[PDB]
C-alpha cells in the first residue's frame, strides 16, 4: 500500500529542508490530491547484540555497522593532520536502508501549513486567553476526522502489531504504548514512542486539574517500568525524556518517550513546545485546584498555526505593547 | 590512494559520538597504533541548482538525484488513516550523490579525542533536600574567568550590550555571544555575584527578572538592526548551568543548529522562571524539585545523584539492573 501510494506522487513545491537535521517535507499530489512526503536521512548504524544478558553498547563488527558499508572513497583534500573526503555505503533495505518517509495524504490545509516553512513566535497564554481563544478552537478541532488515527489506534486495532504495551479493562484509566510515527524503528538512539491514553476528557495540559497527579504519577512510573523491558534494557528507566506538547499537534492527550540520547527533532523536546511529565506532576502541587487552568503558560507557535491569526497575534502584539518593547520602526 | 589507505588500515577502538538529529557519528581508533578519529556524516538529500518561482519553497526536484528521485526500492513500517510511513533505499553515487562525508583526525590528539566525545546522560529528580545535602556543598568548593570579563575587560571588544550607569551597577548586565542571523546566539551575564544557578532566585527576585527579560527583548533586536524580532529569541536558563553564576541564553527561535542545549530537562525558559515564582513561596526554588537531565562527567553524578537516582527508583518500584 505504502509503496503504491508513494510510486504515485507527484512533486508541486519543497515545503521544507533543514539541512543540519537532513529532513526534507514536499508537497504533491496523488490522484490530484494534496499529498505531503517527509524524509529523513538514516543514522548510522551499530552491531545489534545469575542468567541475565547485557546490551553491547556501541561496537562495529558487523557488515553494515559504523563504516563497514564503504564501497568507495574519495578525498577532497588534506593537510596536516587532517583528511577530509567522500564517501559511498552500501544500502540494504533491511540491514541498512537510505531514508525514512513519512506520507500524509490525503493531506489537509492544517497538515500543509504546519509543514511549510513559517516564523515563529514566543507566545504568552494567560488563562483568560486560553478560554477565549484556544478553547472554542478545542472543540471545533476536535473531529472525528483529525483524530481518527488515535481512535484506529484505540479501537480498532491499528498498528496493533507495533504496540509494545496495552492496559485495558472495559475502563478511562488504561493506556497503550506504541512506537511513535516519528522513530525509523531501527536506531535505538533514536527511540521515540507515544502512550496514548483512553480517558477523552484530557485535551491538552490545560485540563490536567490537581485531582490528577496521581493518575498522572502512575503513568510515569509505568512508562519507566515496563519501556526499558521491552528493549532488554538497553536503554534504561533514567534515560528516558517523558512529556508533553503544548500546543500539541492533536488535541487527545499523549505521552511522548524519548531516549534521552537523541538530542531531538525539531521542538519535540525543546523548551517552549515539550514539558517534561515530572514536572506537570510538580506543578500541580502549586497551582490551584483547578491546576494548568490557572497558569500563564508561554511557549513557542507558528505564524500558520490556526491560533495566530484567531488571536494569539493581536494578543502578543498587546503583550509586548504592555511590557514596554518598541514597536520596531517601519524604516527597518 | 593515500586516504583510502588510511581508512582501511584503521582499527575500531571506540565510538567517541553518535548523534541521531545531526547524523554524525565519530570513532576512536588506531592507525599505526597512533590515535585517529573519523568522523562521518550523512549527506543531506539534494536539490536542483535552480528554482522554480522568483527560500527553500522555490526549491525544484527535476533533477536524476534530486529529492527522493533515486529511489529503488520501498518497505512500509506501518500505516494508520491517511498516514502512510516506511524506509526507503536510494540509488546512491560517488559523483552526484555520495552518501556521507568523512573526516579523518590523525594522528589526533588527546585535546582532539575530546571535544569529540559526547557524554552520555541520566534524568535525576533533585528535591530541595537534595540539593542543599548534595549540591550546595559543591558550588561553595567553587571558589574565575567569568569576573576576568565583568570586571576586567575581558572580551570587551566582543560586547555586543553592557551597563554602565551606577543606577544598575548590581541590577544591570552584559550580553555577548557565545563562541547566519537564524543561529543568534547571545549570553547575558548579570552583575550580580550571589544568584550562583537558578536555586539562588528567590520571590522578591520576580521583578528583577521580568526587567531583564524586558530589556534583553528591547535590545537585541536593535543590536541586530531589527531583523529578528523581540518574540523572535528564545530567553532560557540551565540547570544545570554550565558557570555557576547566573546568565541567561538568548537564541533565535529557529536556531537549527541546536539539540540538548536547548532540551526541556535541561533549558527552562526565562518567562517561566518567572511565572513560577508567584508559586514557589518567599525562597523561590529553594522550594522546586527540579527534574533534569545531569552528564556522567559532571562531578555531582559521583558525588551523590547517582546515588540518589537508585534510590529513587526502588521507592518508586521501577525496575533496573542493580549495582
Amino acid at each position: 500500500m505504502f509503496a503504491s501510494l508513494i510510486k504515485r506522487f507527484q512533486f508541486v513545491s519543497v515545503l521544507d529542508s533543514n539541512p543540519q537535521t537532513k529532513v526534507m517535507s514536499l508537497l504533491g499530489t496523488i490522484d490530484n490530491k494534496d499529498a505531503i512526503i517527509t524524509a529523513e536521512k538514516t543514522h548510522f548504524l551499530f552491531d545489534e547484540t545469575d542468567g541475565r544478558s547485557t546490551p553491547v553498547l556501541y561496537n562495529c563488527e558487523n557488515e553494515y555497522s559504523c563504516i563497514n558499508g564503504i564501497q568507495e572513497l574519495k578525498e577532497i583534500t588534506s593537510n596536516d593532520i587532517y583528511y577530509w573526503g567522500l564517501s559511498v555505503i552500501k544500502q540494504d533495505m533491511e540491514s541498512n536502508p537510505t531514508a525514512k518517509l513519512n506520507l500524509i495524504w490525503p493531506a489537509t490545509p492544517i497538515h500543509i501549513k504546519k509543514y511549510e516553512q513559517q516564523n515563529f513566535h514566543l507566545v504568552r497564554e494567560t488563562p483568560e486567553m486560553y478560554k477565549r481563544i484556544v478553547q472554542p478552537y478545542i472543540e471545533e478541532m476536535c473531529n472525528n476526522g483529525r483524530l481518527k488515527w488515535v481512535n484506529n489506534i484505540l479501537y480498532e486495532g491499528a498498528e496493533s502489531e507495533r504496540v509494545v504495551y496495552k492496559d485495558f479493562s472495559e475502563k478511562d484509566d488504561g493506556f497503550l504504548i506504541l512506537p511513535d510515527m516519528k522513530w525509523d524503528g531501527m536506531n535505538l538512539d533514536s527511540l521515540y514512542l507515544v502512550a496514548i491514553v483512553y480517558r477523552t476528557d484530557i485535551k491538552t495540559i490545560r485540563d490536567l486539574r490537581y485531582s490528577d497527579r496521581q493518575w498522572l504519577i502512575n503513568l510515569n512510573n509505568k512508562i519507566r517500568s515496563i519501556v526499558p523491558g521491552c528493549y532488554n534494557y538497553a536503554v534504561h528507566p533514567d534515560e528516558l525524556r517523558i512529556l508533553v506538547h503544548y500546543q500539541p499537534s492533536y488535541y487527545h492527550f499523549n505521552i511522548h518517550i524519548v531516549n534521552i540520547k537523541h538530542p531531538g527533532l525539531g521542538n519535540s523536546i525543546a523548551a517552549g513546545k515539550a514539558i517534561l511529565l515530572e514536572d506537570i506532576i510538580e506543578m500541580l502541587n502549586y497551582l490551584g485546584p483547578e491546576g494548568y487552568m490557572n497558569k500563564t503558560i508561554t511557549y513557542a507557535i507558528g505564524e500558520n498555526h490556526d491560533l495566530w491569526k484567531r488571536g494569539l497575534e493581536e494578543e502578543l502584539t498587546k503583550q509586548l505593547e504592555r511590557d514596554g518593547i518598541p514597536k520596531i520602526p517601519k524604516i527597518v
